[PDB]
């Protein structure tokens, strides 16, 4: 079948595309290359440079299923104008849903985020917890979810919403690991929250496993958390990154959720999926990957 | 203080403006006159014809509190293009929130809808029930709520979200009562769901009473149902309208929520408010009001 992957030129998207290609799917990538790169696009995938903010972004693009992973990266949320978060998330997602409805797309796999929970009262956070986002980005993802669920109930466009915790691995050009490497690259002698980290390989496997199970279900909409079972502190990451680079710098402490960890009991019970690496191991591996890419 | 009322030229909005003016507030009306009318605007209010779909709709407009009631009317939801519902509700609301944030507005009174509940499992429906909209309009209102709550928690722009059931009264130019009158006006001999109806007078009083109590609270966000305690069936309304017009026509049965009734226990307990008319009485009065306006 034909699979459309928005944001397929980005971090998670490019890795998702690679696995879909390995599985034999005909993959169509749609990306405006704002944060993604052509070098990350699998040679077997068909790239279409379009901007999801445009209502007619999908003109001439056909697919049976769409993995909507396009959006501005989830980082430095307080430094980006609210309108940007709104347009790149809420408007883009609505345009994807309208395209899906009008073209007869049967399934929408929406890349959501733990930010929809904001500062959750329960951690690990179960899917049952309500929307309490503290950032515009988180509100935008939550709004995207509401619209997706409605299109599923009203137009039959089924949707699996994947609420990702922190995902890390090769090709990553944003996030705490990236920032630390670039800082040490600036000054290896000096280096200026507890969250769950999942290696991109595990994240992609979990996502595809959930999608398969979802396609074997009849529920119009389903939200599922995707992340590791443990978590690591900022200072731990800083330590790991330094060791990988063989450095011993001085740590200098100079709407962002402080603590985050999603409960993945539903995912594991539904698919039998299990993480292959702990948060600390995923961070270490990623640092080694990015070292060859950035150092 | 200065009070901004978007959609103040419409049904609920014009009546809200009238009461605010009677209370002594300096009212500023912002309306694009798409469904509202200049004849409904109180002489003491300052009218500004702007389109909320424009990011800079509020340039030069200042206010301490904003009653955001602007939006396309909640009717014939399946006949209007999804993009229209999205733009007039989600985009418009976001632009109102950004304006409120950038201008220092302290309170946003958002006109929400029972449609955010969709086909609720519990009826009367308590505020605790989750978002399960079955129409694009309902998803748009729910998304508006999520954004409002986030702006309250993040930027301090406090918001009271009023989930209205069906409101009826003078100046109404849409809805079942209006449609029935126009049909009988077309042919008084022939006339081609159970919901709660509240006379606009009661709706405005409840809204203002809730706002006052909300301003005496410290909670960033609050959602409150506003509607009658009872309900009436479509055939009952048809009967009432006919009697008012002194007619005896033949009833011919030829994403819309089928059954709706909101629990108003929170509202009554918080403000001591009580409806002055039953659903059937509100419908009868409205028919008498519209008779003089349309017949
Ligand atoms: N830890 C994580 O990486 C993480 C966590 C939570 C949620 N997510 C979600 O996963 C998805 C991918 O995130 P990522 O980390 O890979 O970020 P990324 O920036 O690497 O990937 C996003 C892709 O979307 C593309 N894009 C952005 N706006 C577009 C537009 N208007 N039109 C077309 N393409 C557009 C970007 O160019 C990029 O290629 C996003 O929805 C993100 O919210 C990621
Ligand atoms: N039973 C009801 O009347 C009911 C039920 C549930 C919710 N509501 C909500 O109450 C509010 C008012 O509803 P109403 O029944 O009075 O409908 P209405 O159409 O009479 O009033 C809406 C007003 O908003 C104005 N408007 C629309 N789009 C605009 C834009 N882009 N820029 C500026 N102004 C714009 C319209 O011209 C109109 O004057 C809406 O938010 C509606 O969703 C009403």
């Amino acid at each position: 079948m034909r699979i459309v992957v928005t944001g397929g030129a980005g971090f998670i998207g490019s890795h998702l595309v690679d696995k879909l290609v390995e599985l034999g799917y005909e993959v169509v990538v749609v990306d405006n290359l704002s944060s993604g790169r052509r070098e990350f696009v699998n040679p077997s995938a068909e790239l279409h440079v379009r901007d999801l903010k445009d209502y007619s972004w999908g003109a001439g693009i056909k697919g049976d299923v769409v993995f909507h992973f396009a959006a501005n990266p989830e980082v430095r949320l307080s430094t980006t104008e609210p309108i940007v978060h709104f347009n790149e998330n809420v408007v883009a997602t609505f345009n994807v849903l309208e395209w899906a409805r009008q073209t007869g797309v049967r399934t929408v796999v929406f890349a959501s985020s733990s930010t929809v929970y904001g500062d959750a009262d329960v951690i690990p956070t179960p899917e049952e917890e309500p929307y309490k986002p503290i950032s515009v980005y988180g509100a935008a993802k939550a709004a995207g979810e509401v619209m997706c669920a409605t299109y599923a109930r009203l137009f039959g466009v089924r949707c699996l919403a994947v609420r990702y915790a922190n995902v890390v691995g090769p090709r990553l050009r944003h996030g705490v690991i990236y920032d630390f490497i670039m800082k040490l690259r600036r000054n290896p002698n000096v280096l200026e929250q507890r969250k769950s980290y999942l290696y991109v390989r595990d994240a992609v496997e979990a996502t595809l496993a959930a999608w398969k199970k979802f396609e074997e279900m009849d529920a119009p909409f389903l939200a599922l958390n995707v992340g590791n079972v443990d978590a690591v502190r900022v200072l731990d990451i800083a330590q790991i990154v330094a060791e990988v680079l063989g450095l011993r710098p001085e740590i200098r402490l100079v709407g962002d959720v402080k603590y985050m960890t999603l409960a993945v009991t539903k995912l594991m019970k539904l698919t039998g999926w299990r993480p292959t690496m702990t948060s600390a191991e995923a961070v270490k591996k990623t640092a080694e990957d990015l070292a060859k890419e950035l150092w």
